[PDB]
């Protein structure tokens, strides 16, 4: 029995956890569900997930889903690199900078809203960007600023080493670009991102290297 | 110094954290911070939370945002009674039923997104309701799921006492009812609901309850 990574390559979500799997070096089998094919909506996935999005981690044991509570799973249960700092104040800083992520900014452009504003509102792609812009944009604006009033920062969103608020950045920036928002106004993030960027473990995390990839 | 809490009334994210905070009996002084007048909007505001939602709070040394992050802070910081089980693995149940509303149902019907959808979309308020009642039944159809194959829980959303998804879910629940979503196909929701409404805890936190309430 081993770990299978259902997810996506061009997946934010499936970005997230698959940065944090691989700063645990943790080993996984990508077993990728084509959302463009909507395979996700299909009976066979559902039976895995009941509600039918990506990521999803099979433990071998049980399939766990909702990559904010398999990232705190996974930082309890494989304790090193640390993920998470030891004091309760950056702690609940880290989980604050990533919560803007994952529930301010993510799930407000994800494929499922955005269809739903094509379909039901008649948006067209520059509607589809103005809407992901405003979001990310908002959300970017509060990170940024929190990123600026910490004294003890270093090259990540929180002291000098990654932790789980970088593996939710990360994938945001990644969509942003995506989304063509002006980026310029955040350079604390920026900054950020690019240090992540010349760590492998984020490397071999990125869209463009998964085996689903274009 | 004491803790002050920047919340509202009729507000998922406010009732949730007043929920937690009320089932650890940590005193604090409630500071109405109007959304109809947009107080959340103004610089004074700004000052205190620089994402400008609610709820922040102030532990008398420091403003903490993002309801998730504050209410693992709780969790840690004042430990009985617990809201989170011991174990990994109900660890991670816990964390994801209250990731499901948390990520993928609040932040979708949020008084700003409901704005964007009226002033760009033109969306009327059956259209509104229409919008809410989507991300609303997908992610109950989940969360009934989830509870339906626990053969280990009681009257609450996990085991026999209440967790944070119950305080994530109760808000839920009653943005459900607001929202004219129909709730037939949830009966084990529609249970939960109703054991943690015969709690104190959860009567006190409830919105009909605040101050600033109608
Ligand atoms: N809170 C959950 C959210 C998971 C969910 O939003 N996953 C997306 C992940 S893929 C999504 C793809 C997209 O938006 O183009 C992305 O995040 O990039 C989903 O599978 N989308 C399918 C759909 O909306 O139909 C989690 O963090 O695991
Ligand atoms: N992830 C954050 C989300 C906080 C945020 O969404 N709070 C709402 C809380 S109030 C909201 C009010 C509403 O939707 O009518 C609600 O949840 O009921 C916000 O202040 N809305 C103001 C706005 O959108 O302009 C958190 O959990 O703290
Ligand atoms: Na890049
Ligand atoms: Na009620």
């Amino acid at each position: 029995a081993k770990m299978k990574l259902y997810n996506f390559w061009r997946s934010g979500t499936s970005h997230r956890l698959r940065i944090a799997l691989n700063l645990k070096g943790v080993p996984y089998e990508y077993l990728a569900v084509h959302l463009g094919k909507e395979e996700h909506l299909k009976d066979a996935f559902k039976a895995l997930n009941p509600q039918q999005l990506v990521p999803a981690l099979d433990t071998g044991a049980q399939v766990l889903i909702q990559s904010p509570a398999i990232i705190e799973w996974l930082e309890e249960q494989y304790p090193t690199p640390a993920l998470l700092p030891a004091d309760a104040d950056g702690r609940q800083r880290v989980r604050a900078l990533a919560a803007i992520v994952g529930c301010d900014i993510h799930p407000i452009n994800n494929r499922r809203i955005l269809e739903y504003l094509r379909k039901t509102f008649g948006a067209d792609e520059a509607a589809i960007n103005a809407w992901c812009g405003t979001w990310i944009s908002a959300g970017f604006d509060a990170y940024e600023a929190l990123l600026a009033v910490d004294p003890k920062r270093g090259r990540y969103s929180f002291g000098d080493t990654p932790t789980l608020a970088d593996c939710y950045l990360v994938p945001q920036v990644e969509s942003a670009r995506r989304f063509q928002v002006d980026l310029t106004p955040y350079p604390l993030i920026r900054a950020v991102d690019a240090a992540c960027g010349e760590l492998d473990a984020f490397r071999r995390a990125a869209p463009a290297a998964q085996p689903d990839s274009a």
